[PDB]
């Protein structure tokens, strides 16, 4: 059906070099929860995009890596300090993988229980990153849409491809809820998942944390969903 299963995880193929990750977390009340994340291979070298919820499943990342591709894995970016997407950094650190975030990720994560990336990127005023902060990010275009899922959430691009991935701030559009809202702007939400799209205009795969890719219907579906939270 796509999804290659290793261990506990499980990979799907979206492209030629790209790669969705999924892990799973019990969270007593929502069963099993996934989380998704990239795999892209650029030529000679691979780049992740977000880590398991656990070291653990990060390390096992590395690992169907290591057997599928066999290629080192240059850099790691998380898009924002929740379990989710930054559970796993001492798994990456251990590795010798770069490691980046958000600035603003960066600073709360100590406060989340979780590890800091090595580098912290910056953003324009027009939402791009700073590209003298993320360097040697090959493909991987990285856009600050503004506040909604947390306020320091993250958004990738993948050059070459109809990919971009929303993380936790695109759900699917038959989504019935805007998950986790526990450290969300309720005010900046609509506008920063519009933001995100017009982005990424010609993306038609859109890849997000907790539902399978889908169309840029995902994106509309999400910024009418948060319209109603102002
Ligand atoms: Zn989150
Ligand atoms: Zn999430």
């Amino acid at each position: 059906p796509g999804d290659q299963r290793f261990g506990d995880l499980v990979f799907r193929q979206l492209a030629p070099n790209v790669w969705q990750h999924t892990s799973y977390l019990d969270m007593p009340g929502f069963g099993a929860v996934a989380s998704n994340g990239l795999i892209v291979r650029d030529g000679g070298r691979v780049l992740v995009v977000d880590t398991a919820w656990t070291d653990d499943q990060t390390a096992q990342i590395l690992n169907w890596i290591k057997q599928e591709i066999n290629l080192p894995v240059a850099l790691a970016v998380v898009t924002h300090a929740h379990q989710d997407k930054m559970g796993g950094m001492d798994a990456l650190h251990a590795a010798g993988i770069a490691t980046y975030a958000n600035a603003l990720s960066n600073q709360l994560a100590p406060q989340e229980g979780l590890v800091a990336a090595q580098h912290s990127l910056t953003f324009a005023a027009n939402g791009w990153v700073e590209p003298a902060t993320a360097p040697n990010f090959g493909p991987l275009k990285v856009f600050y849409p503004g506040p909604g899922h947390t306020s320091d959430n993250i958004t990738v691009g993948i050059d070459g491809t109809d990919i971009a991935f929303g993380g936790c701030l695109i759900k699917d559009s038959k989504a019935k809820s805007l998950g986790n809202l526990g450290d969300a702007d309720t005010e900046h939400y609509a506008a920063s998942a519009r933001a995100f799209g017009a982005a990424f205009p010609k993306a038609s795969m859109i890849v997000m944390s907790h539902s399978a890719p889908d169309s840029r219907a995902a994106i509309t579906h999400t910024a009418r969903m948060a319209d109603k939270l102002r």
